[PDB]
Parts: structure tokens; sequence; C-alpha cells
């Protein structure tokens, strides 16, 4: 299972929560792998490249 991100680093951890472009594309991308923090994900809206 890899997830959206031009490149991702496919890290597999319990307790790394994930992100999703509720831009468009409706994709899950990692918050390491697309470069978001752990901050942005709980108080912001995820618009990713394709979406942006
Ligand atoms: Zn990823
Ligand atoms: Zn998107």
């Amino acid at each position: 299972s890899v997830c959206a991100a031009q490149n991702c680093q496919r890290p597999c951890k319990d307790k790394v929560d994930w992100v999703q472009c509720d831009g468009g594309c409706d994709e899950w991308f990692h918050q390491v792998c697309v470069g978001v923090s752990p901050e942005m994900a709980e108080n912001e809206d995820y618009i990713c490249i394709n979406c942006a």
C-alpha cells in the first residue's frame, strides 16, 4: 500500500496520523512524506499540490 505523494517515504507507524486532501482528490498523504506538521492536521484544511 503506497499513499499519495510525489515522494512517499512509505513509513508505517501506529502513531502516525495521516492527512486527506479534501480539495478534490480525497487521497491520503503522510505528514512526513508530503511535508505536513501534526499541528496543521488538527487545525487546518490540507490542500495538496494537485488541489493547489
Ligand atoms: Zn506517504
Ligand atoms: Zn488533492
